């Protein structure tokens, strides 16, 4: 009898927010509510494509001159220019300069890992698996993964929520960054930090921004949410625009799953920044090869979609428009659920939930707490305290409410 190949390989634990998205699916209560995964929803509680995606996903359909032949290594040209340009600015003097490069990704997560590879391979010497790596505490998990699975031995937090405050620690942080060796990487959430949904102000961003450059540390931006910490694109991108204007080179992983809402798409985009323009070539040659043995190319259809809405002045403006009115909703969704907890008089202060922006919400309910919520009430989310407001709906909103009292009141 021979034995399988496949006899000793273990069962590994699941991605949970994607276990969650199954559990939720499949759980035949009624009044289950999915407050996991970070997809916005409307407020009759469906998923919701946008409008201006909706137009030009028509257009693209009826237009007979577009083939299938393979896109660039890099990607669709026109992508990567517009994807770049919304990050930094038209008037971004990097791009003046020429000093900028664009890589189509897999999402933002693709776009993370190409970075991440180019790292562990040219960055602070050749295959320097040692620079540590820092992300928050707490942080999206898939950050470690990815540069765990990059090579990168040492990864690090640095101090960012603080739980006896209910927001930004940032003296914990400026010690972090004090304290980091040189030429350290650090992955900094743009904006609508995840899962926190705390941002420093420009002001802290400033300070922050002090100490790297003065420590000679990489800014590695995740900007997954442009666009939803305020509902303003020019705004949420003002720390990545900062750091260019005070001469820093950094990578940007770029995501357009939840702001064009093509999540399955997977459309992301790496960009680059360089002191001058001759490196940004030999960047991107190296940036090939990587792409080459990891999906050779970039499917078209996300890239498409956004190249022509973020090209024709008319598309744009519309986009902006679908845009701002999530950002609406979810701002909607804090006041009200806020109420609800303090006229239900709920153990505890609760104003954090109207302070913190973008999709998420940092609750402070103990694991204990989520259990009991997802198992009694059919409420998902994740252990952490995380809920995604998107979920909340004129409708769900007093179940929740009334759920997260109950939990809070008979669960302490
Ligand atoms: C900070 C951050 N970076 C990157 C990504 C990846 O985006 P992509 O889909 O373009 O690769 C996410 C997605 N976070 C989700 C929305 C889903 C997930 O975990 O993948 C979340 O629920 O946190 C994120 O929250």
């Amino acid at each position: 009898a021979p034995p399988s190949v496949f006899a000793e390989v273990p069962q590994a634990q699941p991605v949970l927010v994607f276990k969650l998205i199954a559990d939720f699916r499949e759980d035949p209560d009624p009044r289950k509510v999915n407050l996991g995964v970070g997809a916005y929803r409307t407020d009759d509680c469906q998923p919701w494509v946008l409008p201006v995606v909706r137009k030009v996903e028509q257009r693209i359909a009826n237009n007979s001159s577009l083939n299938h032949e393979y896109l660039p290594i890099l990607g669709l040209a026109e992508f990567r220019t517009c994807a770049s340009r919304l990050a930094l600015g038209d008037d971004s003097p990097a791009l003046q300069e020429k000093r900028v490069g664009g890589v189509q990704s897999l999402g933002g997560t693709g776009a993370l890992r190409i970075g991440a590879e180019f790292l562990a391979r040219w960055y602070n010497g050749t295959n320097n698996k040692d620079t540590p790596v820092y992300v928050s505490s707490p942080t999206w998990e898939n950050h470690n993964g990815v540069f765990t699975t990059a090579g990168f031995k040492d990864i690090r937090s640095y101090r960012y929520w603080d739980t006896e405050k209910r927001g930004l620690d940032l003296q914990g942080f400026l010690s972090d960054l004090e304290n980091a060796p040189e030429f350290s990487i650090f992955v900094l959430h743009a904006c609508a930090h995840n899962p926190t949904g705390t941002d420093p102000t420009p002001e802290q961003w400033k300070q922050i921004a002090s100490v790297m450059k003065r420590r000679f540390l990489f800014p590695f931006f995740d900007s997954a949410y442009q666009g939803f910490a305020s509902g303003n694109l020019e705004k949420d991108a003002w720390a990545i625009r900062y750091f260019v204007s005070e001469g820093f080179e950094l990578f940007c992983a770029q995501s357009f799953s939840k702001n064009f809402g093509l999540y399955n798409e997977r459309v992301g985009n790496l960009t680059v920044v360089a002191k001058e323009p001759d490196s940004i070539l030999r960047v991107l040659s190296q940036m090939q090869k990587i792409v080459r043995v990891t999906w050779s190319n970039p499917p078209a259809q996300g890239a498409r979609i956004v190249a022509r809405t973020l090209s024709d002045p008319e598309l744009f403006h519309e986009w902006t428009g679908n845009v701002k009115t999530m950002a609406d909703r979810i701002l909607s969704m804090r006041s009200e659920l806020r109420a609800r907890l303090e006229a239900l008089k709920t153990p505890g202060t609760w104003n954090h939930i109207t302070d913190q922006i973008g999709m998420f919400s940092f609750t402070g309910l103990n694991p204990k707490q989520v259990e009991y919520l997802i198992n009694q009430k059919h409420i998902y989310l994740l252990p952490s305290g995380r809920i995604n407001m998107c979920g909340l709906t004129t409708k769900n909103l007093d179940y929740v409410a009334t759920s997260i009292h109950e939990a809070v009141t008979k669960i302490q």
